[PDB]
């Protein structure tokens, strides 16, 4: 059990694929941040190993626009630091591009498709307000 939770907070409009698609990028960045959620290899019963995943549980949710940026808005208000990824990010597959557009807007005007975060428990649940997880 952990002092922190795991949420992450997808605009529920998305494609099955791009919500996936989504949902890996933002991860990405939540380990990143906190490289101490890795654990121990996994171990099959032949002695095959793989890679160590997140110790901790991950909550997928999933709300509109207009509550994803307020959810966003929380989140800075709260001074905390967060995986965001904008609609504009997926025409292109390039870092260096998706960085560059993303500094084209700000929380009042961007076009949020998801988000994520790890903070203290309490927190997050003020932060996500209004969101429903996912089915």
């Amino acid at each position: 059990m952990f002092d922190t939770k795991i949420a992450v907070i997808l605009r529920d409009d998305l494609a099955v694929w791009q919500k996936l698609n989504v949902t890996a990028f933002l991860m990405s960045g939540i380990v990143a941040q906190t490289g101490e959620i890795i654990g121990e290899p996994y171990r099959d019963g032949a002695g095959n190993v793989y890679n160590p995943l997140s110790i901790q549980p991950i909550v997928v949710m999933a709300t509109d626009q207009e509550a994803l940026r307020k959810i966003h808005q929380r989140s800075l208000e709260r001074d905390i630091t967060t995986s965001l990824y904008i609609e504009e990010m997926f025409a292109t597959g390039h870092d260096a591009a998706n960085r560059q557009v993303f500094s084209h807007f700000s929380p009042d005007t961007a076009k949020v498709v998801g988000m994520a975060l790890r903070a203290d428990r309490k927190i997050v649940d003020k932060i996500t307000k209004g969101a429903k997880l996912h089915a």
